[PDB]
């Protein structure tokens, strides 16, 4: 490991503390020699040797915690070419000082750096999410334990201080478990003296994070323990040993439509509550301005809501959470994305009239980093949400899902196939005949332009999400360019659906009724049902969907 | 590579632009088939094949820039089970659009991500460092060239826009070289329309960075070119192709004493100008409140001064640049540190009375990242600069240098060896006899405490710098604890020396004169001279030392 420097001399004897586990270095030449020491002290040297050469390395390491000061000694025999051997003494005191936490992410407490992956190491911290002590309120916090084994009279000359760097103090809080609980490290103070008794003992600390990773907070918080020597009332305290643990603040994670729905929330019609039932998912009644996510820690995962037993956050129209989505887990050219990939849209390039999502929002999502955000193009739509052109649904064969992209083309073909069949007289919804829609050149170019915008996204999603055409399903859907040539749905946007597990709540396109059945509605089912989806059309919608968090622990990822 | 989506139909013919180098995707089924195309168009498909199956992949890629719109065509023959083959037409126009820069760091201009190392890729940018156009003032900037080959009448229906994300616009400036120069992208505007003529052409852009990497600026700046289609006066512009380059802003790099001195600067005695001579290094006459560093780019390296043809910076007593140093290049457990490792000191843990270097300073040095800063312990010294206990000097054998740590121990031994020899009557400098210094128990403990502080650093430097005892030289040096028990030099601090190449300008320790020669002065030479260092003692000191930048290009490192 690593350690301190002890200098011995024939002059007088030396005393010293040695912490179990640390590598203590010894300086012998600065006065042939010999090393003889107590049974409990393992002294190994490398070119045991006799040559009094400074290039020689001598290391001590206590075996067990001394029962009292100076239990173990080490004598250095100085001798050589016909001279009566002089002797150098050294009294050691072994203490056990270990600051422990849940570094194995196993939910159990048992150099110092945080590492990702299933083979990595590092305790995890949740952020305190409360809007407006004992076990009654500390189950959400992470446990840190200090264990010591020292000679009964040990803390008369040494004291332990717990600290955090000043740059991280406003991001963490530490409570001491007195076997009530009081703050010992926090935004107010970076260090704190511990009241620790000699002998065998161990106190409990409870830690919580006060901020999520962000532009200016990589996300790591380090807690260090220090062993101070204060045996000389005159001199100031001397650090004799330090050790620490490194916690990482749990990111805020979004949940994709492919995840089982756990609960739906509605504001202040009963088509949703009917669909919720078939879903096998709770329903409760009181806005699409927030997003239900989740933070996860070995010892607990807690649902957290994001807006502008629930936790909340408030960071910050493309600037809406309605313009925030997440891909299903996907692998891209070897790299793995277990928790999906955050999708949010904006414009192809910055203009005088370009809308975008507030940079604070963007910066924050990337800072969670575990769902590496992907920018899409939605600025062409009047409202601008990515939900207006895409959607994800569960699948039982391919990769376990299908990307649904709106398709004006799929609609022209359908309406056309209808005409050929003699139904050009069919009415949509001013009602318009399926014959006029087709003959309408202006509507055609408008949709031809939207096709361009969506295809651009098709390509983007195929690259960033490792998709293949076999993963995509185009849904018939038309558009119209209204204000500022921005796009709106010609008829209810079916790709803007409530994916409740495998039961879809698609908006009702009051389209051409052919044979007692709306041809669009009919076309949509012929595309999804062979996938297991049970389609149902509502007559549109303030509704959120708390979904089951991923089984894959985010910290096993490798960003 | 990557590309767009073309949909053909027996209905009518399609027109489309294809950029050379991009992979253009074609949709055939959405109307057995056959593909026949112009010589210049390479059409390869994979299960060329005849089966009209959507799972079939068809890709086009122009060979050369079309001389005029629609030079190359592609006809799709639709046929099968006894039906007269229908035909689908498609006219292509090939254009060459390449946005180039010095991605190979070779100083010559010839997906899109910046990568470190000798095998990496990515252009480099210098920050504008000026305090208070043409080639006369653009040699310091990086050249970016847009090259195009398009049909003469091409830019009547398409326009090119150059842009930067809004989040990076305040960090870059872009000038257009009109073959004067005017700003085209900057803190004021994120995008700009280019005036480009049809045919073969190429314009020059000059780029500069306006900020060094920092807590909130990873350091990358992306410049994107977009090819807009504006053939439909009604519809808005459609992005047809994008490409870009990614520049990385050059870090601020510190220069270690082991680097050849190029110039020394003195304020408003002539011992330095005498030493400067033997050095073979310029000397000029007008404060130790700034540090001369350097920024480096393939096309140029420019010396930059840091304070609180020279460039300057102003970010922000441990809070002094006097508490800022840098290790010589070193390798640590496999990891390479070619430009050294920034060393700055502070306290072992945060207290009510702990001093530290302003967090803005610390954050900034780490953000340069190429000299991964290492925190040392200096808070024990009254002044608190790491220069009071360490120093680096050039060496011809080991790793090319030696770490010099002050050593109270080395001084006690020397003075003691002196006494044994009968010189206990020797006077130091109230003058004090080398006999009293030794017998002084209080002075002894004081130094014993300082020994503790320095050894702590010895260990820190051995870990973080991969040092071995064979790399260190302890210099005899005593200390005394004055105000608040902080440490000061008992006699002139010899480890606080002006390392001018291999000619050291050590402070004069008016120590015990034994045999016409100060024993300390004598001891110091017996340690360094066998290394090639020519020691000379001055009678102390506002002096800085601009030293030669590293040959190793920082961007070949692998942080």
């Amino acid at each position: 490991a690593q350690g301190t420097l002890i200098r011995v001399t024939p002059e007088q004897p030396t005393h010293a503390v040695c912490v179990l586990g640390t590598l203590t270095q010894l300086d012998i030449c600065s006065s042939s020699f010999s090393i003889n020491a107590s049974p409990g002290v393992v002294v190994d040297i490398a070119h045991s040797t006799w040559p009094l050469d400074p290039g020689v390395e001598v290391t001590l390491t206590m075996k067990v915690a001394s029962g009292s000061t100076g239990d173990q000694k080490v004598q250095i025999s100085y001798y050589g070419p016909k001279t009566p051997p002089v002797k150098a003494l050294l009294y050691l005191t072994g203490v056990e000082i270990s600051l422990c936490a849940d570094i194995t992410r196993t939910g159990k407490v048992k150099q110092r750096t945080w590492t990702w992956g299933p083979c990595g190491q590092g305790a995890i911290l949740l952020v305190n999410c409360d809007r407006d002590l004992d076990s009654e309120d500390l189950q959400d916090m992470s446990l840190m334990t200090l264990s010591t084994k020292t000679p009964k009279d040990f803390f008369t000359n040494h004291t332990l201080v717990l600290h955090v760097a000043r740059s991280e103090m406003d991001k963490v809080r530490v409570f001491q478990a007195t076997r009530k609980c009081s703050v010992v490290l926090g935004p107010k103070w970076p260090s704190h003296y511990l009241m620790v008794p000699g002998g065998k003992h161990n106190m409990d600390f409870y830690v919580e994070a006060l901020a999520f990773p962000d532009t200016d907070f990589p996300g790591l918080i380090t807690l260090t323990i220090s062993l101070l020597d204060t045996s000389n009332l005159e001199l100031p305290e001397a650090v004799v040993f330090q050790d620490s643990v490194v916690f990482r603040v749990a990111p805020w994670i979004m949940t994709p439509n492919t995840q089982p729905p756990q609960e739906v929330y509605a504001c202040s019609l009963k088509s949703v509550t009917t669909l919720a039932m078939k879903a096998k998912c709770k329903l409760t009644i009181c806005q699409d301005e927030m997003e239900i996510g989740y933070i996860q820690a070995p010892h607990k995962t807690l649902p957290v809501v994001f807006d502008s037993d629930f936790g909340y956050v408030t960071r910050g129209g493309l600037d809406s959470f309605g313009n925030l989505e997440v891909s299903p887990p996907v692998t891209v050219r070897g790299k793995e994305y277990p928790l999906g990939r955050i999708l949010f849209g904006d414009s192809c390039y910055p203009s005088n009239d370009s809308r975008q999502m507030h940079q604070a929002l963007q910066d924050f999502l990337s800072a969670q980093q575990v769902q590496a955000p992907v920018k899409l193009y939605s600025d062409w739509l009047s409202v601008g949400h990515v939900d207006e052109f895409l959607s994800f649904v569960p699948a039982p064969d391919r990769k376990g899902f299908r990307l649904l992209l709106a398709s004006p083309r799929s609609c022209y073909k359908l309406f056309q196939e209808q005409q050929n069949e003699g139904h050009g007289e069919a009415l949509l919804f001013k009602q318009q005949k399926i014959k006029n829609i087709l003959s309408n050149k202006t509507l055609r170019e408008h949709n031809s332009f939207v096709e361009r915008c969506i295809d651009w996204n098709r390509e983007l999603l195929k690259r960033e999400l490792g998709l293949a055409e076999s993963d995509i399903i185009d849904i018939p859907q038309l558009f119209k360019l209204k204000e500022f040539s921005k796009a709106e749905a010609f008829f209810p946007n079916m790709v803007n659906m409530l994916v409740l597990g495998k039961h879809l709540g698609i908006p009702k396109p009051f389209g051409p009724v052919i044979n007692g059945r709306c041809c669009l509605e009919e076309k949509v089912c012929s595309l999804l049902e062979p996938l297991g989806l049970q389609c149902t059309f509502i007559n549109d919608c303030g509704t959120n969907v708390r979904r089951k968090p991923f089984s894959f622990k985010w910290w096993n990822m490798v960003p």
